[PDB]
């Protein structure tokens, strides 16, 4: 639900930018 939804904030953060570093 919505409440999965509020750890996917915390991983971007620096998930997609890792993926260039």
């Amino acid at each position: 639900g919505l409440f999965g939804v509020l750890a996917k904030v915390a991983a971007h953060g620096v998930g997609a930018i890792a993926e260039h570093f």
